[PDB]
């Protein structure tokens, strides 16, 4: 299931604050895991991200990356990979052929392990034409 990808492939390999798989066209949530977020992740947040990663990755520089009612400052943005930080919490977002994959880790978790896990799942999905 989509939820098993979130709970196992992502959140048993990193210590998640959040993880989500959503549709790249409409931001529909296919699966999600949350820890202790100020607000539940919304389709509106996901669609905003999807539209920016598809049409203008620079938009994340103005006003940040909003997910779970939290703002992450952008440290990397292009049409298939966006990364951010909120304090010592890292965020990594990938666009596959059909999906947005996003995960953020608890305070202090190594950003590179997060990036490696998300990018690896993205590559698996892309290799299956997802």
């Amino acid at each position: 299931s989509w939820q098993s990808y979130v709970d196992n492939q992502i959140c048993q390999h990193v210590d998640c604050r959040l993880a989500v798989i959503a549709g790249l066209q409409d931001g529909a949530v296919w699966a999600k895991f949350e820890k202790d977020l100020p607000k539940q992740i919304t389709q509106q947040e996901l669609k905003t991200i999807a539209d920016a990663i598809r049409s203008n990755p620079n938009s994340f520089l103005e006003g940040g990356i909003h997910l779970g009612g939290e703002k992450y400052i952008c440290i990397q943005a292009d049409n298939s990979l966006v990364r951010g930080r909120k304090g010592s919490s890292a965020l990594c977002i990938v666009a596959t052929n059909t999906c947005l994959l996003a995960a953020a880790t608890v305070d202090g978790f190594p950003p590179g392990q997060l990036n490696n896990v998300v990018e690896k799942l993205g590559d698996y999905l892309k290799a299956n034409n997802y």
